[PDB]
């Protein structure tokens, strides 16, 4: 039986469990997609999986080392020296050519976008933060609008809402994936509403099977913030838009800010066009149709650092759920004893931040003791929930919101390091240093 | 007399005097400035000027090379093989750091750009047009706020006051710089004006001595879009707020989008700095003290690049200086013939763009003949006025508005090809082809 | 325990053994010497030693490269990229300054090779040939007195004795590392003999010691020829002078002909520097102190381009330390069948070439079979001894020299491939052809 | 009738004479050889003169600049822009084939140079002193041999007999020239003379007819030193081995030192070949046939900066004798009231230096206030004559010597600055100087 590697979560989990023997059934074969480049040249040889593959020597230079201390996301690891040599050719290219804003590989990117999205429409775009601002207004966002949204995400995806004078919704989490509630949302819709905007945190993708049943009996429109979701299989197959960013921290990143609006929707994506651009007719510069537009597409020059990056995507996803999957079976005597919450593996998580919850108050101390005991940096996204934040907007209009589950959640998370350069070693480090101090 | 060069335009039409023998017991000296580096290597030696310089052979490289057409600017021209090489060796340190937005070099820039400004604060940003807007919400621009501009800007300077709510509120353009006339202010000032924000237009300053007397009767504040004005002496110093741009386009870009907010006031400082990134306090991300913000603060990779290329802002602001009176010089006749009206050569200007006009009617057919009988582009920067576009909120709110000098002017405008990497053979060119389309 | 890496012989051993884990909990940091810039850039961060550092992949950058042939010393295989970009950049601020010979560069890198040598005096000489001419006419050699040497090195050490009309004595080299054999010299110590001229052939340093005692009993100068011998730990320690050269092929080289002269002797230094340039006083140039004196300084340019290239010098220098260890274990079983002897490792060895010994008179055949059968070049430096050429001066002076172990171990040698820029594959490929032609 | 420019000396004066209008019957073409690459670019359009050819504009830049100051010989004048590009250019070809001792550059040059000087051998050296004294050494001369010279050239010339071991022998120079008085060289040979040395000093060229006449009855060589002589015409007709400096001071330089040995006689330019690498057979490395030899072949790298420097000597040398010239006539009055005297115009100098004599006591006069009243510096080559430095050698072989008409011209001698890249400007500076400080 024979797989094509799409360059997916799905199919990143199929080839993982080959890779371990879990599964001895199945061959595997992988498409010629820009994602797919570099594990195609690492793993395969003449479109055949190599037979060698020692996934902690190949993959992750096991070597024994001894390792000292843990920083969170140390930013010079997520950028491989291949990657450098890459960016530096390319850009050898395309500096003598002048275009540095304007330009030809912003267009490519968003064919190669679009492609693995498997979606029409693509607009890259300056972040995912004017992603998101573009897409409320090309939906017919207006001031005092509503849109529900959790109150877990990254300040961004209120901010956008907020920029345009709309007013977030804030709905609780569900019990199982730290992604909006879809029982909760259809009590918050007013007449107000106009759009739901879902997000995928941490890389797991929201039910949006049941938002989306809620958005059509409602007539609302689904913005779905993916920023930290590319990769995930079937991303987006029931929202309105997609946002990405292509930020530097993501799971695919450029070397400066960069994100994408992903659709379906012709006119949706012409009115993302022009408010992208100044109000401007598209391919028509100075001459406005849309009341007012910023300057928010991609530069040129990151659209073609992209092209290089991209290339990694599936691999470093593999990468990730390999050290996701680390994580649980080593973890799984803390889960067992209910000292803490582990994830599960699933089919869309590509595993941009890894989540555990630690129980019965203990989560301060746990990630204080990794770092003063054992020089094992933790992190929290993120420390302030939206309605909680110390401003003049929360104290007027977000004091009578409780968020039962959101709240509670958010006083046992915390974040394990996970980044597709770590160490084996370097992750062996954090499990002895969390074993140790539940002791 | 012994004068320090210190990189602005002031200084530049001395040494471009001195160089010309307009002027004769003159020594030079080089301020050690960033922007300065390119011309104290070509035109220094020992901290003093070369005897040896020659402009046209030295500077412009002239060698009676042949000329068949003229481009307007064509953008492979406006970065040099030199700029290109610094630039690939500034990103061989920075691509290994990891760094790309947040980083060390956007601090370095903002030093220099603060240090050229003669400014305490500056908070690089992603865009003039972001620098714009984070810098009306400093000053506390609600929605529905007016503001006092002209109608013959790019459209994002009026896009930054709309997309934060504001009403633009246009006054009419002086009879003499194509700036806004500090004689129709006043009259325009209603209750809800919070803001003038005057447009220092093709590099060329607005009499900013006159609107800051208004300005200050009225206790209003001053942001200037000096987006086209870098290197203007004295820019500046009556503002609140001064917004740069670093597109790759204007008199010094980086390579992709940047821009910068300047201003001496620590409290409208802070709160720029907040806006530009999230609403959080500085330095406390993902906790938020204003109410949201923007992603908008420069990328650490473009701040790099613009360390490299604003090494040769002053040479190449002077070489547009020596272009500009080219032109002037040699197109005297036809004012004299009274066919054109000429700019006229002052100490301010740094010649982002060289607007003469054309009158009694004959601008459209001057453009359309020079390019197409004597295959000369020229351009009209900009065209369509503010007032003038078929948008809904031209159509509901701007009808009534009459600018008789704006709209006079924009009849009659054209702008010749300028740009510092221009041989004087195409200079000559343009020349021969205005006097011949003229006969 | 903390550890600076100096960018010497020692200090390299140690970080290798470091990298593969012969030693626990060694801590590093970096000395901010020019000769560790590159080896700083690569392998350190915030001047400690990365952790993520896989030699083979990292710093050979292997990949399962297939290999065809093997050339012994590819010169376009010795410079990289990095050093022609940085040598291209350092071009364009010499050349406008117009000072080619003498200049301030030269001067920069005799300070540079001082701290690196831990010596007082340097002067940068035209080649490594000039200064040996140079030192000996500064230490009183004149025409008729003997400097005893080894009959194995180039062809140089021998010529510049030649060419100041002294006389080369030769003595036997020892049995261990194809230097001079302490125990020989004694004997050979005549009243003309005013010299000792030690050979550090191969990268390998001789035993300073002892020749130092027997240089102080009959009160002799030793100058050291080093010319292969760059980075070695104590070089010079016992030595009057100390010569290198900086030719391309050496271990460090500039882009032309150049070496130098260092003393801690400030006389000696004086007279250097005067018969390095006619024989003029010290910065008088034209007036003469010496009789006469050589043309022979470095030129500026050179030491501009070696303060670029020196950049490389102990991070190549570790390279090569990895690939001789990489012969000695990989070909211990030949050695162990009695077919061939092969080097050892030790601390003051820069590996600049890599000699083995090939026995039972077999050296012709395994080299020709090499080649031909197995595409592979060797080499043997030096083809023929130095009392062995045909010419005028060895049938009227050499006939009765016999060197036994010098003649028997020229039988015997043989070089194989070992350059910084190798790929592991390449020497894989030379691995097998060696046990396989010993089958 | 039509003259074909071949780039020496005699056809340059031609050439003058017809850009002064002082011959009006006369067409130019000129020929492609690389020396006349500049020429030809600058002066003809499709192998006929330019039309329009103004010296002092077109030619020198002549612009009416305000002159303070007079260095003698400011390096960083030497080389052109045009030249600095063009040697990037070439380097950025040659690097990277890592051939920069031995290559094939180095061959080019040698067979330019050789058709240069109508020779049919050339060994490029490592400069002008190894140069001669390889020379000497492929001529047969032995310690003790006795070289016939002249007592006011460089100490290179000198240097180079001794350095091998032989004995200069002094000779007066004429009353005309400044070299060697051939009617004084015949009383100077004894059974030890082996070679005659004449010096073309300040590239004028000595009478080389008399002076092989004495050789041929007498049985010598001729070695040419040439250094500072290239371009003038019919060099090296009746010498046996020419020699060449490529400084870069000297009328062609390279970027460094180097030089050459030029021949006809082929059993001499084999000698020569050998000696300069370390005395082994041709193409035979490390098999020595000769007794010894130097390391004194080019470097690659500069042959290859030869190659592009070279274009700009015919073009170089035409400025000179125009600079030469505008001396001569501007000082003329100054020679009629018996003050100075001057050198006349021929048909073979190449004007490397400028000499005046200052006569009645007066020239320590002249130059001292020069230098402090007018800031006008100049020189003197060469400050000591051979038999008067204070050495060993002096003392103990020369204090017999006299050399009347030497040491008489050596206290009127006086170098003017000379160099094609002044300013007209700057030698009026000069010329008023003297015309003032002689009045
Ligand atoms: C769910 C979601 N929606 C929307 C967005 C907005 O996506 P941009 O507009 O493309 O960032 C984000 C972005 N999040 C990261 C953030 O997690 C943190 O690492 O900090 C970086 C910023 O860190 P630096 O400023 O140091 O790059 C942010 O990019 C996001 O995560
Ligand atoms: C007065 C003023 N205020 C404000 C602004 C806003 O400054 P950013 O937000 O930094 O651009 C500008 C910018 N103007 C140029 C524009 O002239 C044209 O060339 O088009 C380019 C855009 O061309 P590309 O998209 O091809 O870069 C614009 O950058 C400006 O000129
Ligand atoms: C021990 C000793 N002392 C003294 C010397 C003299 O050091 P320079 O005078 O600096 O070379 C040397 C030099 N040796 C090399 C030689 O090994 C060979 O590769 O050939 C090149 C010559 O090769 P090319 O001419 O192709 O560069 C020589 O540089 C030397 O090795
Ligand atoms: C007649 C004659 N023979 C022979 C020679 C020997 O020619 P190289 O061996 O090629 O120089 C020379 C050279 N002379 C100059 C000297 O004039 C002065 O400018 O000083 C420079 C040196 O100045 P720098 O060291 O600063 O380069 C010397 O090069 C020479 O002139
Ligand atoms: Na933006
Ligand atoms: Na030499």
């Amino acid at each position: 039986t024979l797989t094509t590697i799409s360059g997916h979560s799905k199919d990143n989990l199929a080839l993982l469990k080959c890779l371990q023997g879990e599964t001895k059934e199945k061959e595997f074969e992988i498409s010629n997609v820009l994602p797919n480049h570099k594990m195609k040249e690492k793993l395969f040889r003449e479109n055949k999986l190599k037979i060698d593959i020692d996934i902690e020597k190949d993959i992750f230079n096991y070597s024994r080392k001894n390792i000292q201390k843990i920083e969170f996301m140390p930013v010079n690891r997520l950028i491989s020296q291949s990657e450098i040599d890459g960016i530096i050719g390319t850009l050898k290219e395309v500096l003598p050519t002048g275009q540095f804003t304007s330009g030809p590989f912003s267009k490519k990117l968003e064919e190669v976008i679009g492609d693995y999205l498997n979606k029409k429409y693509v607009i890259a775009t300056s972040s995912g933060t004017d992603a998101l601002m573009v897409s409320l207004l090309s939906i017919g966002i207006q001031p005092g609008d509503e849109v529900i949204m959790p109150a877990n995400s990254f300040a961004a995806t209120e901010n956008a809402v907020l920029a345009i004078g709309a007013k977030p919704v804030f709905v609780d989490i569900d019990h199982k994936s730290y992604c909006i509630d879809p029982l909760k949302i259809e009590e918050a819709i007013t007449q107000k509403t106009k759009c739901i905007l879902p997000v995928h945190l941490y890389g797991k993708q929201c039910d949006m099977k049941r938002i989306r049943e809620i958005a059509d009996v409602y007539q609302l429109r689904i913005i779905e913030d993916a920023c930290q979701a590319i990769g995930s299989s079937n991303l987006g197959e029931y929202g309105d838009i997609i946002i990405l960013s292509f930020n530097p921290y993501k799971n695919f990143g450029v070397c400066g800010k960069a994100g994408a609006i992903v659709t379906n929707n012709e006119n949706l994506a012409i009115r993302c066009n022009q408010y992208s651009y100044h109000g401007f007719e598209v391919d028509k510069k100075n001459k406005k149709v849309l009341d007012f537009g910023f300057n928010s597409k991609i530069d040129n020059l990151q659209a073609a650092i992209g092209l290089e990056r991209i290339k990694f995507l599936s691999y470093n996803n593999l990468k990730r759920v390999f050290l996701a999957q680390r994580y649980i079976r080593n973890l799984k005597e803390l889960e067992d004893r209910e000292l803490i919450k582990l994830p599960r593996m699933t089919e869309d998580n590509v595993w941009h931040l890894f989540p555990i919850r630690i129980i019965n108050g203990r989560r301060d101390e746990v990630k204080n003791k990794l770092y003063q005991l054992y020089n094992i940096e933790t992190d929290i996204y993120y420390p302030v929930l939206s309605h909680k934040h110390n401003t003049k907007l929360v104290k007027k209009n977000y004091m009578q919101d409780t968020l039962l589950n959101t709240e509670q959640v958010h006083k046992e998370i915390l974040h394990l390091p996970l980044h597709p350069n770590m160490l084996l070693e370097e992750q062996n480090f954090v499990l002895e240093g969390l074993i140790n101090v539940n002791k």
